[PDB]
């Protein structure tokens, strides 16, 4: 890649965990967002509307059935592609092959070169909202096959994904 | 649930006994709808537009790419997530656990929530429309698939959706 | 079918092959073109913008959740539904069993009625852009999926596409 | 067989979808009416008495231990026998091999010509009479018995007794 | 059921422990009488005329083909069926689904509403008459099939028919 | 146990997510802290000193080899033990069945009395600390073994622990 290639990371539209999630990729030397269609509308809820993320980060949205964003992994642009947080929604379709969002494209993309991916499944575990959350078999299905693809890691909480960010950069050496 | 909870009442784009989907849930005592995209093109072709439909029920439409009617769920109003008609598409991706429409993420967090769903996959059996058309294996092994859902009944006819509420309804007291 | 029966010919987001399939399409004495939302947006990146499609085909849009333009199929309008180029994304969804797009609810539709579909997976070896893009597990087992459907042809370079509408052709005597 | 042949439309002791299955033999070019003894009782409970079905069928009645009116098999004037609707008892007597009563009797007989039998099992699923209808595991493997035969089509619901209706004319040429 | 439901006890054609069988029925506190044809032909024979059971109970009788009595389980009438004494021949009709009979319908549709049946066949061991009768194995794999039955009580003796309603009404708390 | 029975939570040397697992101690009505002589050696680096701990709790310490505080279960104190953080060290000896600690001792005498116990293994995933810290198989064996006791719940984040916390107030009806 490029010397200057960034993380591309992607959110997708889940609440849960976002906040920690923006304040490890503002920690990335360089990062540039990807965001899906229900993450725009999410975000804003969660304290991180358009606004306030263009002030950290470059930002591209999902304004293009084709994901014409993609474009950039070609030229060598990113290193790594980042899925954090990722809904269950978004786990499915990278599970299947499935890429008809931003998110989905940019991994699937990523993959198809040989670009590494580490996918921040947040949804993987019982959670309170007080209202319980329990993930089903078709979720916990879906995080088993999506860990078995090629240069793919997949992670289940903030640790192990801060883990494999800082695994990413001492293989890059950055 | 509240006491005055109600049943999730979510349509997809199929004309296929629909009226007779809307007749059981007049019958039914408190419902709100849920539409998909596609219901709301195809509903109108049948004798249910918007204003027909809101003359008899709270109208919940898929205007938000996160599903913003779904936080509802979480206080309790609903105890029932019933799907009918439900196209085969929508079988397929609630088996495959994606959630890209109200309806498909109606019915996921209802699972994760332990909320029971009803699912009316209406397209099974042989039918004519003349036309013969017959489901492929495909939507045979997705039914078969969504039947093995936790929380979840699949039902392939009229008569056996009315036993399912009817079954429902005698849990819950109503 | 109607004497006067056409190709029904789906255009997917791919810029790969894209001009050499149209090319073949042009060959067929009658053949009306659909579009994926994503195949809008490419197509004219390659050459194909819709005034031009339009000087040659009639062209049917993905301007409807529901589908409308697959009616068509109900009268006999169409003997066969082709789809070159097939996305991977496409064929994803095809081998699932999902059809949320104009080219994937025209492949399901047909094959209730055991109208004949070949699908023309332009993704499915390595292939160079230098960068060179690999396909997946994932591409190769849905390709494998999507082959053993009823009434499928799936082909996977331009000769064998050329040889299945051949085929077809010859069937159909004309 | 001949030119005008019919088809032999047996009715039994069965009020559940009787109207709709009276309905669909109605929009049939040339059908005769058999009846049980036991639709005979029923069939005025739900508003076809003998005056009412005499006025739109030649009818058959039960008025013979030996089931006279089946010579006429012999003779080429049925070219499929058709049960509709068919209660459990009927269907476990046909599936044994048991031909006491008219409608039993015709399917057996018509079988051994290898003329098509289409058997409609109303009782197959859950229904709603409110009180709840389930068939037990007998009728279940009874239906699957059946459905084994020669020359038979089983069908579970209207909507597919309208399709192998539609089939059988196909086939028929009518 | 009703506060003031009852036993719905039938009768078949034995003769063989009749007699003690009714003088259980009449230990019961409500229960009334269903009659098959053959048990009218036998029971006067065996002391039991209908003058002399109509003095003692409400009795049913067989009159009709569709089983007009029936209808009386729908509204909660009944909350058991009792079959003493069972004849072979009503064993072999219940174990295979057969109901052209009242006590034979009424078990089968006791059934599929989930009322409790408890059947007595009253022929399975070697028994006087001097002559011997052994049951076949036809009449032993009967009883065991019909023994597997959901909701049924297979007994085999008076001690064991006593037993199976003592249990019955305990439930009821009778 | 009693009406006013409390939560014993016990802490271990850890000082990973110590923090947030004392947040989650005082959020909950009732509870007792019970430390290891590690964690009476760790806590006050991590913020968590014995004189601030007592403005919150009462405070149980491991100053004794025979753990004299645990008689306090024998008399329904305590409806629930907790251990978070629980080092590998502590998951080990609470799998082997060793107790010559406070923490392991008081989980050991729950078990042995039925008191339900939820142990939240805070090192089981790739963290860092930069340095990166990975459990070996015998931590991961570990946990398997330990997850498998009855009464039992092993939890491996803060979000499935406060969920564990939540089902339990709920079964306490707290």
């Amino acid at each position: 890649f490029k010397p200057d290639a960034r993380f591309a990371w992607c959110v997708t539209g889940s609440g849960h965990l976002l906040d920690e999630s923006i304040a490890l990729a503002l920690e990335l030397p360089r990062a540039d967002l990807f965001l899906s269609a229900a993450a725009e509308e999410v975000l804003p809820l969660y304290g991180w509307a358009l606004p306030r993320l263009r002030k950290h980060f470059r930002v591209f949205r999902d304004n293009s059935a084709s994901g014409v964003p993609v474009g950039m992994l070609y030229h060598g642009m990113y290193h790594t592609v980042v899925i954090a947080p990722a809904t269950s929604n978004t786990v499915a379709k990278c599970a299947f092959g499935i890429s008809d969002t931003l998110p989905t494209n940019m991994y699937a993309q990523a993959g198809k070169q040989c670009i590494p991916g580490i996918v921040f499944a947040c949804d993987t575990e019982p959670t309170v909202v007080w209202v319980e959350l329990r993930p089903r078999a078709i979720e916990l299905d879906n995080v088993e096959r999506l860990s078995r693809f090629e240069y793919t890691t997949l992670v289940r909480s903030l640790d192990e994904l801060k883990a494999a960010l800082g695994e990413r950069l001492s293989t890059l050496d950055l």
